[PDB]
């Protein structure tokens, strides 16, 4: 006696594909790797409660490969299995509202993700992949499980792995529309003279070497090929924010001089991030935890600043 | 009795750091994770033959974090351990010269890497990270082990994993200077009218949906939000190449009409890439293998074309 149920398959959870499945065969025998809201059901036979439900599958025909690429903007063949694996964990995380922002309760070394998510909610940024658009909208409303699982997938991080905020923001910026952003730098060597550089997109809003946007505008010392120290300074900036990053160092954050920042305590093998936001006072958001202070000093690794248009007065 | 040797530590294999190591303690007890030309020596005690040798370590102080970021352009904390793990394998791969290009002898599902490397040698592209500049220069001369291990690290792929050429090229392009590249598209819906789009950088040279650069210039059918099919066509192109990608489909490559292409045989779970180059005839490079033909038809997934400046005659 042959028994079947109707189910839907999908890659994007919007475009459904009708399937009739034999209840005597695993999902894996019929579709390949199959997932039900993050749970791997590849080795499970259909249940009556599955009738009418949506399962994710891998893009195993041309229709699904086009739907997957258009939604996620990747053709990495392990992407959907990494997104599903992460989602099976992130759907059980808690996303409390802390000082008006979606945060994440600490679990599975997710501190870098909490500070990234809190940061995104304070800067002007629009994603390009529909998957990130749709999930980020949900995350802002407080249901951030899909958004967090997609960040893990896009970054090639598994739940529990130690992440870097700067690296995470770089991946998210690579999937954002930053095409309007432009940076002009000048590098002055007393031996080699001057060299100007123009940067665009992600490389226009990120700098690694100093936390201070004012110091970047006055000049920072860097090696020259000739062996002297050259001075690099900001000639021109067009962007709605900038991100200044550095290896973690004791640094003073003053109310009203920055938007938000990331603090890292620990070492290269394990540590903990916290988020500092400058509002009516300085709030320190640590997952679900919140404290406040008029002054802040800590091992800061990233600082975000508001921008629109800057032009140097250095001739 | 306390015995020591001098060794050097590094993150970039250029900047050396003098160390004195106790021969009674593992490298791991003294430096953390340590590698000798890709081999993990973390759990090994120093040998006399190690005196004067360079070991890679993880960026565990501010000097190393700056050297690592400046050389690799990443702050992913697992990067160097992934680069070292891959290199331990790639240094044993063979890199034959095939029709004047560095290829790779098949091993560990590396076909996607061989076709990517052959492609890079046929298109005008300069990398931004010194690590890729230096390794790509070595790869062009025939010593591609570092370059292949860095592609694996930057792509978050391990040796043996099934890769996608389009995805791999996207990661390499993200680390290349494509800031001059510009694409203007027009999307025409008989219901919604016209919408023009400008793309920059990587998104100016990559398109997913059609293999044909001529079809892209005449127009390709895509969904509109209103439910009709719209026509997307190329208004303007400034770049030294373009890459046209699609799910694998039988396709005819004609001598003199393209630069090179990737062919994929198999399915979403496992397959094999080959490279087709258009020179004095059509050469099919399959790792170490070479064949030739006047005509070619196969399941093509990517085609590369030469460009400088294009302007449509569609009004
Ligand atoms: C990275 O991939 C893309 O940028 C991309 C792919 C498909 C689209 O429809 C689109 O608007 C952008
Ligand atoms: C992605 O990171 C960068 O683009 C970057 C980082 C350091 C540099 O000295 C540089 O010229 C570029
Ligand atoms: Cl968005
Ligand atoms: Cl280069
Ligand atoms: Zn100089
Ligand atoms: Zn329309």
């Amino acid at each position: 006696e042959v028994r079947t149920i109707k189910v839907f398959t999908t890659v994007d959870n919007i475009n459904l594909h009708t399937q009739v499945v034999d209840m005597s065969m695993t999902y894996g025998q019929q579709f390949g790797p199959t997932y039900l809201d993050g749970a791997d059901v590849t080795k499970i036979k259909p249940h009556n409660s599955h009738e009418g439900k949506t399962f994710y599958v891998l893009p195993n025909d041309d229709t699904l490969r086009v739907e997957a690429f258009e939604y996620y903007h990747t053709t990495d063949p392990s992407f959907l299995g990494r997104y599903m694996s992460a989602l099976n964990h992130t759907k059980k995380w808690k996303y409390p509202q802390v000082n008006g922002l979606t945060s994440i309760k600490w679990a599975d070394n997710n501190c870098y993700l909490a500070t990234a998510l809190l940061t995104l909610q304070q800067i002007e940024l629009k994603f390009n992949p529909p998957a990130l658009q749709d999930a980020y909208y949900r995350a802002r409303a407080g249901e951030a499980a899909n958004f967090c699982a997609l960040i893990l997938a896009y970054c090639n991080k598994t739940v529990g792995e130690l992440g870097d905020v700067r690296e995470t923001m770089s991946y998210l910026f690579q999937h954002a529309n930053l095409d309007s952003c432009k940076r002009v730098l000048n590098v002055v060597c007393k031996t080699c003279g001057q060299q100007q550089t123009t940067l665009k997109g992600v490389e226009a809003v990120m700098y690694m070497g100093t936390l201070s946007y004012e110091q970047f505008k006055k000049g920072v010392q860097i090696p020259c090929t000739c062996g002297k120290q050259a001075t690099k300074y900001l000639v021109q900036q067009e962007s709605p924010f900038v991100m200044m990053s550095a290896p973690p160092a004791q640094y003073e954050l003053k109310h009203g001089t920055f938007t938000c920042a990331s603090e890292y305590t620990g070492n290269y093998q394990c540590g903990h991030y916290k988020h500092i936001t400058s509002k009516e006072t300085l709030y320190c958001i640590d997952g679900a935890l919140l404290t406040k202070s008029s002054e802040y000093k800590g091992p800061i690794t990233d600082v975000f600043y508001k921008e629109n248009s800057y032009t140097t007065t250095i001739k």
